[PDB]
């Protein structure tokens, strides 16, 4: 399944949900 960070105008695509979540940590999650 193709993943994409739709956070504002970020727009980065991943092939793993663990990777998208990892990336998402840059914007939010544990901040
Ligand atoms: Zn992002």
């Amino acid at each position: 399944r193709p993943f994409l960070c739709t956070w504002v105008c970020c727009g980065k695509r991943f092939t793993r949900s663990d990777e998208l979540q990892r990336h998402k940590r840059t914007h939010t999650g544990e901040k």
